[PDB]
């Protein structure tokens, strides 16, 4: 049996990061080293603070960095010395050429592909780790038989992360289920059968899910597919609640009780982001068009179309409070991740909020616990920016002289605010909207206070 | 044609002047012929009125880069099915009702004519409330604009769409 | 060595009777059996006036009927007794289902398949012959694949006729080349030899090209597109002729002239004719669709949406030149086949010439030297035939008393017409749409005469 001794991961972020430090903290007496490009992400990785945020994933690390896990940017010798590598880099949408706008970009996949048969002798598993893979073993493959040595024997493999950000080393300590693809040969099951081993140190047997390549990665993409519908289901029927003066919370406790359709992924909300659902779901409308399936292809630009229209829904709802003009007004904007616990706004309903209430020109105050200020400034760029946009420190600089507070992620912050202090201080009328449901139940003393709430899938 | 030029004028397989139909009027056309004379043979030079010339190269041009297009539709399709078009173009070539020139099929047809000579046809026949001709041959640029794309993709297709 | 001696065809068409007659009178010492369901057609072939006409038929089948060729309608014996077996019926368009009014109905191929299994034993070659061969060879080879017997060895090879009705003996006699396309492999290549040297008695082998099943068919379906186009080319020409004042027949010898062109099928028509053409173009439109290619699909629609055109236009100025009435008009209908020398109707424009006039209220005379009568009742409703249609025996029949005469078919006989007695008989003015452009030298004979005479690609 072949035995895994040594794993590289090119990547070093919000997927390889902490999924790396987990192995090597699951498995003592297999070394595993994190890999990248970006020496200050590196840096940061071997530090006192991370360099991203993630509940509990600073104990995980410091637990076992220079035992048994460690972060280089070294990438050629960590390659050449392993007997798996992860590539787990980032794949951004084509912005120009064919595709544009929809389509993933595989030059890095490609880019490492090229450096691993560079750096590589003998045996060696290579292992596609990402959250939304888009035909991207198969490029990996090309790459190989392609470019051969003499005694070089790379085996690829596909093996999607389901980690969320926010609750990652919890979904990795304790997975639903792996997932891991690799061709019907012989040659083939036995790398599949070495990576099975280094899961089989935490996960159970029967949560492994081994089958081929492609259908690895279909999976993975549908599973996503899925997930940003629900969402997307129940958001619409938010739009039908606040239209008849239903709630939308009633609603979908309701829904969620028939154990056929579960009671997960049901929180209305200003709409999803991160990275994955908007990518994974225009990758399948593109794949599907490729493949002569239009049908297929306009039933899943569905779950982005009501996306795009939950937040412009919203943002057209605080304008309108606003008397149509927001020119010159001072807004506060509550939470700016894409999601509770993390620091990342990739695709975040935050950024587009921001820019709809940004083009009728609201003098906006940005607060967040947790994602850097020189990142909200890059988000809502290419002058403007300099003009209407302020990074408050708290968030009471935030609502202080505002005409409205927007709360766009659930921190657990924004529940225990001073909403005395902060009225006393606004103009008036005094709006909160409510893009998450996070003050549900506070709702009768805000108005005995004098705000005005307006909430989604809920409207007096 | 460009880059056999000096052969095509020398041998042509004919060659066509256009005049009016009175009688100073074929003096014209004569004179003209009669330079011709020098090394073309009589059977081989068409005379006809100023218009009836015109059109019939409008078409001339037409119906060869109508051949070009037609053989690329296939290339198309021997693409989807596994055939290959050199040898349907052989194979169609044969008939000589046909004719076996201008069947290779190509990235597509480029030249100071072709594309110039249909697009004129076409709006030519929109302004005589043609609209029925102006589509059929409209078809041809259209091909003509596929092949190139579908050239095109199958490049970038190739390198991963990056 | 594989050698043919006995062979037997399934079809007494147009495409079957004169191909096996002509293979016999090539080839004295193979036996030629034709079969047919159709016991009037068949007792036809061996009386003295055959079920069709076809210039030099009679002498070719006369000549060796009997000696080597027999006309049977016991399908079974003569399936049993052969070497090589012709499939060569026909395949109507859908009139029900999908693919409607367009694709071919392949419900003949395959019932002659399956009879072939049933009365077969050892080895026999089966190839199918055919003027649109629209997945004909696979479907017969689905069916050989799935019902075999023990010691059955069928091949299938694909063996397109040329031949164009009217100078069918001539095509056959001495055809521009021979296509035979069966499998690439050893079995296979064996089978096209031997169907290659039947064809080998009188065509010499580089006229023969060899190809793949699928292959042969395909240029058989793309070789009649480009016939069709360029017909529908110098149609679309000869509408420009009409409107700017310029001669179709000029044009089209300028236009002749040019190798790489060539001179042939540059005659303007009122529309072309024939099972073979639209059917071609149809199930080429067709098949494109299927494979996702509707680029294809609507550039050669266009010869199709041309011909029709062609059709209607020359229609439109028949009753445009009748003071846009031909109610209770006598109208002389002359030539009603497709093409010349041939008693074929299918597809034929004076079928639809005729029904246009009927719908306006004209009183029809149709002669054609060799349609027979009851061809043209049929073809011409679906009791509006008793009252317009007439069914002349000559063609001063149909003159006498006619306020227009139509010409649809460029019968040689018409040019020689005496045309002095047919004015003298009409109602006046009197007029001549020569929708064939047989008449052409001509005009000024007939202008003087007191005509006014109307033809295509050109407008007074
Ligand atoms: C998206 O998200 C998932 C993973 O994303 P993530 O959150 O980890 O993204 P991320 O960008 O936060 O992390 C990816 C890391 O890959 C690194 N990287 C990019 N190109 C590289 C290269 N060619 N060589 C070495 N390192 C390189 C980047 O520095 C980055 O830190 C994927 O599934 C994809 O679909
Ligand atoms: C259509 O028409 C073309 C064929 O040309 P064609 O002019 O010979 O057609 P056609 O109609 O003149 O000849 C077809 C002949 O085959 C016979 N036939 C049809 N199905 C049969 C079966 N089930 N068993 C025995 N005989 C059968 C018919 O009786 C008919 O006489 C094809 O190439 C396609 O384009
Ligand atoms: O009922 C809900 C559920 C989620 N969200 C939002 O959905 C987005 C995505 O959230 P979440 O799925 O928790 O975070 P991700 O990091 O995107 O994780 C998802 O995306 C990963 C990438 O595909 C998958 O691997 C995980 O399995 C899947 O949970 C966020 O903007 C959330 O605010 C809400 O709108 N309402
Ligand atoms: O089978 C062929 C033949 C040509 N081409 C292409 O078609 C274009 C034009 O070809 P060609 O006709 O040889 O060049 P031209 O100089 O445009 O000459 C044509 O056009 C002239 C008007 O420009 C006419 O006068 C000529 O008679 C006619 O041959 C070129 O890009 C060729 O490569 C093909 O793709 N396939
Ligand atoms: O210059 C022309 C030539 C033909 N036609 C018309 O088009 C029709 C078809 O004529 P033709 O092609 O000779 O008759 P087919 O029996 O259909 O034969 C053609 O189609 C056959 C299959 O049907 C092929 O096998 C032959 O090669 C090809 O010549 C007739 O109605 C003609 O009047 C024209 O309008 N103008």
């Amino acid at each position: 049996m072949f035995e895994i001794k040594k794993i590289c991961c090119i990547g070093a972020g919000y997927v390889g990061g902490p999924t790396c430090s987990v192995i090597a903290h699951m498995c003592p007496e297999i070394r595993v080293t994190v890999v990248d490009v970006n020496e200050s992400r590196i840096n940061a990785w071997n530090s006192p603070t991370l360099p991203i945020y993630e509940p509990g994933l600073k104990e995980v690390v410091e637990s076992c960095r220079g035992k048994n896990l460690f972060f280089s940017t070294n990438i050629d010798d960590a390659i050449k010395e392993a007997d798996l590598v992860f590539i787990s880099v980032n794949t951004p949408t084509k912005t120009y050429g064919m595709g544009k706008g929809r389509a993933a970009d595989l030059k890095y996949i490609e880019a490492c592909a090229r450096r691993i048969v560079q750096n590589s002798n003998g045996y060696k598993i290579v292992t596609e780790k990402s959250t939304v893979p888009v035909r991207a073993a198969e490029s990996i493959r090309r790459i190989f038989d392609a470019n051969t040595k003499p005694n070089l024997n790379l085996q690829v493999l596909s093996n999607p992360e389901f980690l969320a950000e926010g609750t990652a080393i919890k979904d990795l300590k304790n997975p639903d289920r792996v997932l891991i693809g690799g061709d019907e040969t012989p040659e083939g099951q036995r790398a599949v059968q070495a990576l099975c081993a280094v899961y089989e140190h935490w996960v159970p047997r029967e949560k492994i899910l081994t089958t081929n390549t492609w259908s690895s990665e279909l999976s993975k993409l549908a599973a996503n597919a899925f997930l940003a519908q629900r969402i997307s289901s129940i958001n619409s029927i938010s739009a039908l609640c606040e239209a008849t003066g239903a709630d939308v919370e009633e609603v979908a406790t309701a829904i969620g009780m028939d154990q056929r359709i579960g009671n997960k992924f049901l929180k209305a909300s200003v709409g999803f982001g991160g990275s994955c659902f908007q990518k994974d779901v225009l990758n399948l409308v593109y794949l599907c068009e490729a493949l002569n399936l239009p049908e297929v292809a306009r039933y899943w630009q569905q779950v982005i179309d009501m996306n795009d229209y939950q937040r412009r829904r919203f943002a057209s709802r605080i304008i309108d409070s606003l008397f149509n003009t927001v020119t010159d007004k001072k807004i506060a904007i509550l939470g700016f991740a894409f999601k509770k616990d993390t620091g990342d706004t990739r695709e975040s309903s935050s950024i587009y909020i921001s820019k709809y209430l940004m083009d009728e020109g609201a003098h906006l105050h940005i607060y967040d616990p947790k994602v850097p200020r020189e990142q909200i400034v890059v988000d809502l760029s290419h002058d403007q920016v300099s003009r209407l946009v302020t990074i408050s420190k708290d968030p009471y600089e935030a609502c202080d002289g505002a005409h409205a507070v927007v709360i766009c992620t659930e921190w657990d912050m924004f529940k225990e605010l001073d909403y005395e202090r902060i009225h006393k201080k606004m103009l008036k009328p005094a709006f909160i909207f409510d893009g998450r449901r996070v003050l549900d139940g506070l709702h009768n003393e805000l108005q005995t206070i004098g705000f005005q709430i307006e909430t989604i899938g809920k409207k007096v």
